[PDB]
């Protein structure tokens, strides 16, 4: 279960990576921006799950998701968006783009653990 976690917040990347570790998901690659994330996916198509935010310079998460879904290798990759964009217009936009599970920031570490366990369980 190779995961890629994309967020331009260093503290958020830490929280997510620690939470995944608590759930037994130890094989985690990070990215700060969409460009870097895409490069990593394109070069490591064995990646199993994409976790991404929305707002960030160097390609945002909506465009990253669109790009992922248009690639023949990633038609079925699970995509979790974790974002402060809590409005339903934005949720709808992201789901149309190919996001499968939407988690809205902010959260305590315990809440994130509960919400990720809902989608990924433990490993
Ligand atoms: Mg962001
Ligand atoms: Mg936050």
């Amino acid at each position: 279960m190779k995961l890629l976690v994309v967020d331009d917040s260093s503290t958020m990347r830490r929280i997510i990576k620690n939470t995944l570790s608590r759930l037994g998901y130890e094989d985690v690659l990070e990215a700060e921006h969409g460009v870097e994330a895409w490069e990593k996916l394109d070069a490591n198509a064995d990646t199993k799950v994409l976790i991404t935010d929305w707002n960030m310079p160097e390609m945002n998460g909506l465009d990253l998701v669109k790009k992922v879904r248009s690639d023949s290798r990633f038609k079925e990759i699970p995509i979790i968006m974790i974002t402060a964009e809590g409005g339903k217009a934005e949720v709808i936009t992201a789901l149309k783009a190919g996001v499968n599970n939407y988690i809205v920031k902010p959260f305590t570490p315990q809440v994130l653990k509960e919400k990720l366990e809902v989608v990924l369980g433990t490993n």
